[PDB]
């Protein structure tokens, strides 16, 4: 009961609608009161129990499934986002892209629609995708993220800084939010480090971009990270993903 | 709370009262190997018996300075369940990650042989798994690690295999034996065409005299992809997934 053929898995929890979304909050360090959210998907066996992430997000590739679970994913988080206006709350939730709805030329007028639809907030959905997804097709990376702007959407390269020059690929983007990758947190003891992600999140802030920076796994991370300038923090240490969005910002 | 915590308090608290969970997930041969093989994964529950995300707990390790001290915590219970584990037929072979604060300390062979010298296992019953990140950043440590643990009677592999400039150029100043293929490499096997730079892939790893492994074998498709391709081992949750035992049939 810790096997499966995930492919067909996968291709039933689409038709179950049976995937399980968690949320992961992102913190703000600087005055934004929204409840943000980072939304992330899993998935259970037939016998209730998980399978790895690693392993269905492999699946999901090798079946060519990403850009339709991209899509529930999205008409998962509108709903989310609709029911929970429905309150006072100011939920933004931030939505991962695949590489292969990237270089979709049909993602936008289909996206388009389906906000109409739902009538949220403008600016609730921020769409994230990685550097090296937004480096290997700056084109379609251009084209789309101009695109989610005319829609009242917002963007964020994720796992950013690992490329040779980063800031490049920022050049022609419309992204208001840059997610900066892990290996920067790592050994902040080392003052040489401190440094690097110092001027990464002051290159950011030169650049006016809002940074978040991930894996605050303790009270001093968090409080190295604040003083580096972070704009936003996410991790554990705040809380790590939940099937609910219950955090207290 | 629930889903919440300082991370690193509880790595430090995990060490010292052995709460860490290991799971295996087995590595399975197509040419036949005798072995019982596992790639042995380290899990963390927090003190509430929720499960803290691997990635999570892997970088608050790396924030604290802690992931040579996780290692070592690893290998001496890979240890110890092996030489348990052969209280019964099984001829079991484990997999155990090294991170690049071990690969980086002198230190570790040395201690190394002390851990293995109490233990009394088994020849080529350990495989060290370095990254070919790690691998190529460190390649002066990675020759001398490896060379030592031929000594020592262990083996090593490098895994996300394929990714840097030139992969192989790695590999002519190591002693490895097994290679694990990163996973890009095992996507969109759909198309003929990834499906033919996977074939010569391999092809040229089983030229060089290593033994591959392709990981994310998520269905039968799949495992028909890498069958005809030739790999020596496939893993993965079509297979099994990690499991809390050893106890998958070989
Ligand atoms: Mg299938
Ligand atoms: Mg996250
Ligand atoms: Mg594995
Ligand atoms: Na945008
Ligand atoms: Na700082």
């Amino acid at each position: 009961m810790q096997r499966g053929d995930v492919i067909a898995i996968l291709q039933q929890a689409l038709e179950t609608n049976s995937f399980r979304l968690l949320f992961q909050p992102v913190i703000s360090l600087r005055g934004d009161s929204h409840e943000n959210y980072e939304v992330l998907l899993r998935l259970l066996n037939p016998q209730g129990q998980e399978v790895p992430p690693a392993e269905f997000l492999h699946a999901a590739k090798e079946a060519g499934l990403a850009e339709k679970i991209d899509r529930w994913v999205i008409l998962n988080s509108i709903k989310l986002l609709a029911e929970h206006r429905a309150k006072g709350h100011q939920t933004k939730l931030f939505v991962h892209l695949s590489s292969a709805s990237l270089q979709d030329p049909g993602l936008l007028p289909w996206l388009g629609v389906a906000l109409k639809a739902a009538r949220l907030p403008p600016e609730s959905l921020v769409f994230q995708i990685s550097e090296a997804d937004a480096t290997s097709y700056l084109k379609q990376a251009k084209q789309l993220t101009q695109g989610l702007a005319t829609l009242h959407c917002q963007a964020a390269i994720s796992q950013f800084g690992c490329s040779l020059n980063p800031f490049n690929a920022l050049k022609h983007l419309t992204v208001q939010f840059i997610k900066i990758d892990g290996s920067f947190v790592q050994d902040l003891n080392q003052v040489e480090n401190q440094e690097i992600l110092k001027g990464l999140i002051a290159e950011l802030h030169e650049q006016q971009k809002l940074s978040i920076v991930p894996f605050v796994e303790s009270a001093s991370v968090l409080a190295t990270l604040w003083q580096a300038g972070a704009t936003y923090i996410q991790g554990y240490y705040l809380q790590g993903p939940s099937q609910a969005m219950d955090y207290d910002f």
